[PDB]
């Protein structure tokens, strides 16, 4: 068996690559050695990628715990997009470190399109990098992306509802409002039905519930107002005001990528996946939850380097 | 001696207006009455103006806390705009906008025919005055539908609120939507407000100063001082303070188009963005009029002027 660990910090994500085909994607939250341990029986190449940030290395625990529990045939993934030994290489932190989009980029340019765009919407961000002939060619800082519109600051959770705009269009007239912390897309979205309630994940604005309703009462607080002022049906209007704003804000970014090198291709992956296809219809879309199913639509980062890492294992080989 | 007091919440300010016409504004802050007896001697008249809601009735929880601290003498301002009695305000309408009292105010002593643009920490009404008579919508829904509520103020404001891209080295860029920078930090940057003037938090509960504050801003673009220059976070202040203009401009041209007004009386903490923003217009400034403590504090100064001028009227 080969795996893909692909440690964040919040939630690390394991995928099982089975030689008969099949594999398996897994979710953990949170000793860590005793837990990588229990998915070490029988593998013999573990492709290792830290998604996480410095928030409080550390990857000197990681990497100790996953020596520990699978051995020396670790490979972690460059900052880079390569692999590199845990030996020495990685065993000196920085270079560890990686995107959240490079492996996947990577992984798509060589399994599923060598010219195209990768959308990658999580909850928070969304990366647009482009591919071509086969190589990923996005800037390496996010400072390099935001300027070349290859990230974009809109989740299906954490966004907060006035970034995608400061005025919208309520009864039939441009309104302006509130810059409070009120209301995020994960309001828009359970209100709009594009994800379950149990796909509220993050804390809520207010603390209160993640119910459609209890949605529906921060979204009003954008317009100053309430559920008494508005009714739940005009309430319900702005979100889906700003749901075509959303839409339009992450057409225009992938608009903007693909002119550069022309391509006519987007690969879509992550939480925002329904949304993803919504707003990008005009391009030949490949979803990756249709193809490889949606655990690995929402662990993508763990199953690209396992695949790189499988490839490569047959590359070498063969 | 007359006294304007203006009940913020937690946040209180006091006008001290004498007969000569001689006044003294005063700052009041703390966790909740007594402190309000420490200016009651040498007090005839007084007026009450509540400029703050609730958030998780409960206003005899202070108009009695005054009528224990200056007995009957106190005339609350009303919602309609007009003054009325504790009586009135115990059985009641005693609550009310930062900006009525206010705007009563501008359209008998300064001007009947403009627009009140009060920028505070956080907002920026825009109400409109005709003939005398404020006409601004009454709720702050309808407001923001007239441009006559604008939410963006002198320090509070997140930055991407004032647009999620922004001018960089020349290229339409994206910022991160991420709570890093204020409009305080802005304004710290240029300028156009002091150290000192820097009440709410920082982002990073770090200092208010002006570097801290480019620290801050350099984050709005996934970024610090060690990939770009001073120069280079200061650059996105000013691109972002345009930005900021631009947007107050044109809710104060779409109000000005309706009610064919030419004059701004500009109040609050951000007045110097505000004569900046509104340089076109013919600006009437109050702080440069009355003098700085008096745009900082004008509601409680609005309905200190208000009451004495309607009891040297009640003697005709
Ligand atoms: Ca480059």
């Amino acid at each position: 068996m080969i795996l893909g660990i692909d440690i964040g910090g919040a939630n690390t994500k394991i995928t099982e690559l089975h030689e008969n085909g099949e594999f398996k994607v897994h979710h953990l939250y949170f000793n860590n050695d005793k837990l990588a341990e229990v998915l070490k029986t029988y593998s013999n190449d573990v492709s290792h990628v830290a998604l996480v940030t410095t928030a409080e290395e550390g990857v000197d625990n990681i990497l100790n715990a996953a020596e520990s529990a699978f051995g020396s045939n670790i490979s972690v993934f460059d900052s880079n997009g390569n692999f590199i030994s845990l030996e020495s290489a990685k065993t000196n932190n920085m270079k560890v470190s990686a995107s959240n989009w490079c492996g996947t980029a990577k992984w798509v340019s060589k399994n599923i399109e060598e010219n195209c765009i990768l959308v990658d919407m999580g909850s928070t961000t969304t990366d647009i990098i482009p591919i071509v002939e086969g190589k990923v060619v996005a800037e390496k800082t996010d400072l390099e992306r935001l300027m070349n519109h290859e990230l974009l600051y809109v989740g299906t959770l954490r966004t907060p509802i006035s970034h995608l705009g400061n005025t919208i269009s309520f009864k039939g007239v441009d309104t302006n409002v509130s810059s409070e912390y009120f209301a995020i897309t994960a309001d828009i979205s359970v209100v709009l039905e594009k994800v379950t309630t149990e796909e509220y994940t993050c804390d809520t604005p207010d603390g209160k519930g993640t119910d459609k309703r209890s949605s529906l009462v921060r979204i009003s607080k954008v317009l100053c107002s309430d559920l008494d002022q508005i009714s739940e049906i005009d309430a319900e209007n702005i979100a889906k005001n700003y749901y075509e704003l959303w839409k339009e804000l992450i057409l225009e970014n992938v608009e903007n990528v693909a002119e550069k090198y022309g391509s006519k291709k987007v690969v879509i992956t992550g939480l925002g996946e329904n949304i993803l296809k919504d707003a990008l219809a005009d391009f030949e879309v490949i979803s990756v939850a249709e193809r490889y199913g949606k655990d690995v639509s929402l662990a993508t980062p763990s199953f690209a380097v396992a695949e790189l890492l499988k490839n490569e294992l047959l590359e070498h080989h063969h």
